[PDB]
Formats: structure tokens, C-alpha cells, sequence
């Protein structure tokens, strides 16, 4: 469903954690996840991760998303984010299945965010 969105800036202008990269297994999985999905389902996922909904162009093409995985992560630990510099908490997940899984988790309102 993408329509007139450069998502590839994004995925490219994004910020990691000192010492991730997008070559990390666990990262190069999310942003395939990220990738699969429709325009719809991503724009619930910034509207999370993010402080305004319905985010124009202008906003997209400068935005970034920061990884993030506590030093007490866990494999079953839910995908948060935080509006403060669009930190994404992304557990080192083991397989590719539940990283796809939980990026629909969380857009799909993983309840209890209030």
C-alpha cells in the first residue's frame, strides 16, 4: 500500500545505540519486517513511536528511530517506544518470526499503553 513515502531515507537516517548497526542480525530482521508491511500498519507504528499522528512528508523524510535493548532485555519482552527522540525498545529476539510478529503487536495497540 505505500504511496508516495520515501521509507528508504528512513531506514537509512536512523540512529542505533553506541556499539549497534544495521548489520546487527536483530536489526537487519526488524527492518525487513518494516518492509513487508503496508502503508497503513507503518504509519500506526510511528504514530507510537512518535508524538504526531498522520506524520506529513516533510516530517518522515527528516525522522529517525533510535534502537534500543535494556541491559536486562528479554526474548518476550513487548516492543515499547518513547516519544522523547523516537526510541524503539527492541529485545534481541531469536528468530526472525517473533521480531515480524511483534512489530504487528505493538501497531496492533499491544494494550496497556495508557
Amino acid at each position: 500500500g505505500n504511496t508516495d513515502y520515501d521509507w528508504k531515507t528512513f531506514e537509512k537516517n536512523a540512529r542505533y545505540e553506541p556499539g549497534y548497526n544495521s548489520s546487527h542480525p536483530t536489526i537487519v530482521m526488524f527492518w525487513k519486517a518494516f518492509h513487508k508491511l503496508t502503508l497503513e500498519e507503518k504509519k500506526k507504528f510511528l504514530v507510537f513511536l512518535t508524538g504526531t499522528d498522520r506524520l506529513q512528508m516533510k516530517d518522515l523524510n527528516n525522522m529517525k528511530i533510535t534502537f534500543c535493548c535494556p541491559e536486562s532485555w528479554n526474548e518476550r519482552d513487548p516492543i515499547r517506544a518513547l516519544t522523547c527522540f523516537s526510541v524503539l525498545f527492541l529485545p534481541k529476539y531469536s528468530t526472525m518470526e517473533t521480531v515480524e510478529e511483534a512489530l504487528q503487536e505493538a501497531i496492533n495497540n499491544n494494550r496497556g499503553f495508557g
